[PDB]
């Protein structure tokens, strides 16, 4: 039915953006596909974004962009193949930092 679940290992949040890490098992039927959801404390809906493997393989990375600043944000993970999309990821999280001070 899919890929197992992504591990999110470490998220970079910056204050609009946010970079996550995570780790997928290699191909043995290459993933084909990642998709990311968010969503902010006080929200219900999650948002999601689709990624490129290809893109995402060099450093295992998806970002997350469009956050407000100052803000939790939960974050979970699903890698598709050929086979459809796998198990979501359990949600890891990060707060955004605030608008840094211009240089």
């Amino acid at each position: 039915s899919g890929p197992s679940s992504p591990s999110i290992d470490q998220v970079e949040p910056y204050s609009s953006t946010a970079q996550v890490q995570f780790d997928e098992p290699e191909a043995t039927v290459p993933i084909l596909k990642y998709k990311a959801e968010w969503r902010a404390v006080g929200e219900e809906v999650w948002h999601s974004k689709w990624y490129d493997a290809k893109e995402a393989s060099m450093e295992g990375i998806v970002t997350i962009v469009g956050l407000k600043p100052e803000t939790t944000y939960a974050v979970r993970l699903a890698a598709l193949n050929g086979k459809g999309l796998g198990e979501i990821s359990a949600a890891s999280e990060f707060k955004t930092q605030p608008v840094r001070e211009p240089s």
